[PDB]
């Protein structure tokens, strides 16, 4: 619908950076390698295959190995393309697409024979990919240069049109996974089928989506980084945390929404608990705005998650205190989030400049990922979380600050484990763009 | 049930092979590592984990990296046990369970610090595992060393009774799937939801099961790496053609199965041709005991795919010049099967003894992944197939042997794509056990 101009568009800004890149390091062009297959230790098998980040940069080709683009930022860039034609193969039509014209393609049918379509005099050139002993023997003493990197990832800060199209159509798809995990979760099924069906619905699955999902029930909402999906359903499911995304074109979606249980005892009490977490994703929202530190956006989530605290009575000591004491980060112990894009965690966060200069999160907010001045065209996430988490809580136990916790009140809320709402908003010159949240996915549906 | 017992007998076997491998390399001992994360290129995200297989071939410990085990044949093996404390992760209660008292289990919170636990004079020991440039930086010389690995593979070979018991299960997980997968195709679905209605039912997902699902429609059967799954149905589903198995501690499965939709033109036709196939699989079945070289099993499937060639009128010459000319490797072109367990091709297949000696498949064979001599406690797949590969028809109707085939006969099955009929098999001293069979997966259910 829009995606041919765009497209070309996002070329000629992406030549423009490859030019810059390349002025500094002092070289006339990358080769840039889309990555290879990675065999299992003593076995057949291989590892899904997950592209080069500064492959899929420039071309929407995620799901082959063995390629390589050429660029020097005013020539059209050269694309060896892999398209073996051995029989046990599906061997596609050439490529033929809305991004092939922006491209002189070569086919190439045996991976070992890319040397043929390289450049022969290498000095000149910086190979840009994981398979540095690769680069070695093709004759590449220029690896993954850091002055070309760093900036390149600075840049990748501020999507272009087209990117941020994909990036829009990846929320979609993630949206449309949220609200049947929602579905099932409210059915009574397991972990493991709740996120079958958020892959029926995304049509995506495991090794489609950016991430591995978090699907957690009841406590183990508490924990940060559940990977488990357990096969039988609880006796009550009373609570519900997912985080999970969707990718298009390589570009990713990262969301999280929280959900309670009707009918369960304290059910009500821990729904308005949702939403207060739930109103503090959407006032931080707010304040991103062209010139604020994204470090002042991670401590205003302390303040609010602090208000909560005192409000609910699980602190008894007024919200500024709460936050002096350091009470808030057994709460909400993670970053308020981060730059999304080719990658979920996605790159420059902690630099100063484009030149690498770091900028690291606070000695006490080290978990922070992002410290950016926020500007025109980024894209974040804003995921406030409020947990009730078994290990943190012991420890404050054992501390004097157990004197102010009513905790009473916290095991009435332990059991539905904890809460982390996760919006994912492109930022423009006048206006922020909740892209999750203008495709209806908010508290219940 | 029975495991306890059994496992227990299981580690006894382990201990003496252990004895053995050992005293042909001169060692004192093994190191045998779990593995490690594995982090994407320029990305904070981690491959899906894959044990070492040599690991899990003493205990069914398959989804946690960092863990060691050090044995000596003689004494209690001893098991590192990776099991960090970080408020992040689900902490597992301390190990307790069937294989546990088989061990004696330290725990590791840090995997950097596993030197603690290892042998202080590892001249003595060998490492064993995909991390060489970890086991050189803990101090290990030896590395992986052949005359260990050579006797291990080979001794893979016999299931002990534990083992078996592993593979039942993984075949009962397998076939509740292929069953699911079945009943997904005759409603119409997609190639991606008939895989989501498999694993639902096997309660395995992508990451779970031993090797990559081929769930093919129509001529996608004839695509024997078929790794797509489309996300929209053909407007006529004619014909399913699904590989896939199950995990259960480690031991793989690996069934396939081939279906023809009711009520479309031809359908009773290629129906007839499973059924052909079907009945080679098991006429082979029969023709696996004790002291048959392996090969002869490859070259009878080579007889009985001419034989069907033939009572079709696909190709009008006798069954042994269908042979003889090379016309049944254009509609059969891989193994007839190959060794099942810990891996799915597993090891050993091509070998003459216990110290490595090649004993290759033949040269107009070159895909059969077995040449051994059967014997009892032995596990095999046997997967006769009969394919319409559109680029090796092509191919053979570019030779003089095109005046042979019948191009019509071929036009009224290519639609169909293809075929294959996959059981496994345990051999017993007196009979085989067709595990595949016996929970009742044949033709149509
Ligand atoms: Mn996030
Ligand atoms: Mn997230
Ligand atoms: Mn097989
Ligand atoms: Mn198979
Ligand atoms: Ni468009
Ligand atoms: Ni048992």
């Amino acid at each position: 619908s829009q995606h041919k101009a765009t497209y070309q568009q996002h070329i000629e800004e992406l030549q423009a950076r490859t030019r810059e890149a390349l002025q500094r390091e002092g070289l006339d062009g990358l080769v840039i390698h889309s990555g290879q297959g990675k065999r299992l230790f003593l076995d057949d098998n291989h590892y899904p295959f997950k592209v080069n980040p500064q492959f899929k940069a420039w071309v929407p080709v995620i799901d082959n190995p063995n390629c390589w683009l050429v660029v020097n930022g005013v020539d059209k860039p050269t694309l060896i393309f892999y398209r073996p034609e051995d029989f046990w193969h599906k061997v596609p039509p050439e490529p033929n697409d809305f991004w092939t014209d922006s491209f002189d393609i070569k086919l190439l049918q045996q991976a070992d024979a890319v040397e043929k379509f390289l450049p022969y005099d290498k000095s000149r050139f910086a190979y840009v990919g994981e398979y540095i002993e690769v680069a070695k023997a093709l004759g590449f003493d220029n690896v993954n240069p850091d002055r070309v990197l760093h900036y390149l990832h600075y840049q990748r800060a501020y999507k272009t049109d087209y990117e941020l199209d994909c990036m829009r159509e990846a929320n979609k798809l993630a949206v449309a996974g949220h609200k049947a995990a929602e579905q099932a979760f409210r059915e009574g099924k397991s972990e493991f089928d709740i996120n079958l069906a958020y892959a029926a619905a995304s049509r995506q699955g495991d090794n489609d989506v950016p991430y591995t999902s978090i699907v957690a029930l009841n406590e183990h909402a508490s924990i940060l980084h559940y990977m488990q999906c357990d096969t039988v359903a609880p006796k009550e499911s009373r609570s519900f945390l997912i985080d999970a995304g969707a990718n298009y074109h390589g570009y990713a979606a990262d969301i999280t929404r929280t959900y309670a249980q009707e009918g369960v005892h304290n059910s009500a009490m821990f729904r308005d608990l949702i939403q207060a977490v739930d109103k503090v994703t959407l006032t931080l929202v707010d304040s991103l705005k062209p010139g604020v530190a994204y470090t002042d956006i991670h401590l205003l989530a302390h303040d609010g998650i602090a208000q909560i605290l005192h409000d609910t009575g699980m602190v008894n000591l007024t919200p500024p205190e709460i936050v002096e004491m350091g009470i808030t980060r057994t709460f909400f112990p993670h970053g308020i989030g981060h730059f999304l894009g080719l990658q979920v965690h996605d790159v420059g966060g902690l630099v100063n400049d484009d030149r690498g200069t770091p900028k690291p999160a606070p000695d006490d907010h080290p978990f922070l990922r992002c410290t950016r001045m926020v500007e025109a065209r980024q894209v974040f996430t804003i995921e406030p979380g409020l947990y009730f988490i078994d290990s943190l809580l012991r420890d404050l136990k054992a501390t004097p600050a157990s004197k102010y916790i009513n905790w009473d009140t916290i095991d009435a809320y332990k059991p539905f484990g904890g809460i982390r709402i996760e919006d994912n908003i492109i930022v423009h010159r006048d206006k922020n763009e909740n892209m999750t949240r203008d495709l209806d996915l908010n508290l219940e549906h």
